[PDB]
């Protein structure tokens, strides 16, 4: 089964919730950050940056929270098979890794960057019940853990994003998620 | 043809510097930022979010300069057909965009992440002319085009690393280069 590398708190949540979604088992290995196992020898043979999440899936090891996402969606077939399904996937994965995340979370940027994300993630959470359509995905898992961290980690709500407000209180009640994130 | 959406020192030029190496026609679609453009229905059809760049290729639309030169790469067969090699390219796409991007150019982690950064990249470069090996591909353009925006941005330079220094200046001096980024 895959390993998965964490530690509390981390991104490894993440992808034990895309892992609990497929009803895949995964052997969980915690890395403890503040005494910096992460910054030692093993570890850093893992991922030589020293972050986590990170997987093992038999001799193949992996770092990056959306890579790992990506190939576990594509290892449970769950992408069509062409360069341009796949290539929508990772539109979201990098989305949610870099403009997303950092329009929401960085202060600098927040004040003209939040409203105008939320504002285009509402219109297509007022259409669709997911991202992708009527079918929950792992574009979900990649965009929906950020947005639900919105409130934990900026203590601000969605009041006037009524669907990205009714979209992240259905992923937080998944059974899944509670397995998980939530635990 | 591709039509490439892009707009002064945005990382449409990355895509360039790929399409340059990969030897492919395309269409430059200016979008004027200044005078708002990339907010009107027009523009929003291609990318919700309102960012360049994005890319046409027929019926098809695709954002994120990370998810771009994924599929540039897919189509021009330069990665093995697998799961997991896509699965590293994807990791050092992601690398590039999150982990890399942010460690260098966030002002309020800057000082305690880029020196770990470029240590940790200063061994794999060390042993390596590039990221992946002996050959160069997509995985330099997004990790190498992070990199020779630090002299630009932030008037640093890789003198402390001398085998990241050498890696930048033989990215730089690359025609394809020239022709793009370094124009
Ligand atoms: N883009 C990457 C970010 C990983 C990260 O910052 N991980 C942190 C989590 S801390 O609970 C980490 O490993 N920090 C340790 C360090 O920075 O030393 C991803 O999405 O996988
Ligand atoms: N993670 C994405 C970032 C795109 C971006 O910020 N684009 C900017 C460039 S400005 O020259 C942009 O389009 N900004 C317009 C706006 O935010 O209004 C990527 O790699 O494609
Ligand atoms: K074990």
């Amino acid at each position: 089964m895959i390993k998965l590398y964490g530690a509390p708190q981390s991104r490894a949540s993440i992808i034990q919730w895309y892992l609990e979604e497929l009803s895949l088992p995964y052997e969980f290995v915690n890395v403890n950050l503040k005494e910096g196992e992460h910054r030692q020898a093993p570890y850093l043979a893992i991922n030589p940056f020293g972050k986590v999440p990170a997987i093992a899936d038999g001799n193949f090891h992996l770092w990056e929270s959306g890579a790992i996402l990506l190939y576990l969606a594509e290892k449970a077939s769950t992408i069509p098979a062409d360069a341009q399904a796949r290539a929508l996937v990772n539109q979201w994965i990098l989305f949610a890794n870099s403009t997303l995340a950092n329009g929401l979370f960085i202060e600098a940027v927040r004040e003209k960057e939040m409203p105008r994300l939320l504002q285009s993630l509402e219109k297509i959470l007022g259409r669709s019940p997911f991202i992708l359509g009527e079918k929950f995905s792992v574009v979900d898992v990649a965009v929906g853990s950020i947005l639900a961290y919105v409130p934990i980690m900026l203590k601000l709500n969605f009041d006037d994003y009524p669907a990205v407000a009714a979209y992240v209180q259905g992923l937080v009640q998944r059974p899944a998620f509670q397995a998980s994130i939530g635990a």
